[PDB]
């Protein structure tokens, strides 16, 4: 009923792009929806990392003191692109900062830190199938999960599922009030997607998103939440790939998906 009210151009866009494109954007306040390949797996990439910190901070809704405790790691644990964690190597760095490190930073050593936290990538799916998403799977650790092979459902889900559960942790009952806003507070304070969801939601409006990009495929996302000044929260997930292994993910394909979207829920934006 209030799903695709107005039509707006993706296949061009994905066309243009070479690839695919998914998108899923919710109204919050209407309930309306934008939706094109949304039921469709795309590698989560990176991605992962922001429901990573979720199910720390719901851990620690049970185990008291879980963020403040310090890890130390060995060299033999920092994985190429760990941008925060090779600073703290003779250091160690708190669970609570290796979880901002993973969502801000996309930092892959704290990323696998915390899934041994977990239980591994079948804790972190264990999680999501506790907030009720039947499609995310987690299956591998950094970096093996990038590899966003063509229909491989390993490490993956779908723009809708995204979006779906990124509500119930953000807005939703999912975690504890103070966790809830925790995890908000983490995405709002992401440096990676600044060409990406935010590049179309302008300046005066909050925003929290989590980004990822496989490096092969054409592979890479975005999702965010937004709070468009006196109305609703949007909440939104924009993923892509592409069919061949050399072919070059975009951000600016990602800004425009985001564009679309908004456009598409009638939010006047930019
Ligand atoms: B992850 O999938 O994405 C991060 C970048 C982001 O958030 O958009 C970088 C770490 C992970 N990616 C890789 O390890 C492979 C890379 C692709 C580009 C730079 S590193």
């Amino acid at each position: 009923m209030l799903t695709n009210l107005v039509a707006e151009p993706f296949a061009k866009l994905e066309q243009d792009f070479g690839g695919s494109i998914g998108v899923y954007a919710m109204d919050t306040g209407s309930g309306a929806t934008v939706s094109y390949r949304a039921e469709e797996r795309f590698p989560l990439c990176s991605s992962f990392k922001g429901f990573l910190a979720a199910a720390v901070l719901a851990r620690s809704q049970q185990q008291a003191g879980l963020l403040d405790t310090p890890i130390r790691y060995g060299k033999n644990a920092l994985v190429p692109w760990s941008p925060i964690s090779e600073k703290y190597l003779t250091t160690g760095m708190t669970v609570a900062e290796l979880s901002a490190a993973a969502v801000q930073y996309s930092d892959n050593a704290a990323a696998n830190l915390l899934l041994k936290e977990l239980g591994g990538p079948a804790g972190l799916t264990a999680f999501m199938r506790s907030i009720g998403d039947t499609t995310f799977r987690l299956d591998r650790w950094e970096l093996e999960l990038n590899s966003a092979i063509p229909g491989d459902a390993r490490d993956t889900s779908s723009p809708r599922a995204v979006t779906e559960s990124l509500q119930k942790l953000t807005l939703g009952s999912a975690l504890a009030a103070p966790q809830r806003q925790q995890f908000v507070d983490w995405l709002k304070g992401n440096t990676t997607g600044n060409h990406r969801i935010r590049a179309a939601v302008p300046a005066d409006w909050a925003v929290g998103d989590k980004t990822g990009t496989c490096g092969v495929y054409g592979t890479a996302n975005d999702y965010a939440v937004v709070w468009p000044t006196g109305r609703a929260p949007i909440v939104l997930a924009v993923y892509t790939r592409a069919p061949n292994k050399d072919d070059k993910h975009s951000e600016a394909v990602i800004a425009a998906a985001a564009r679309l979207a908004l456009e598409g829920l009638g939010v006047n934006g930019q």
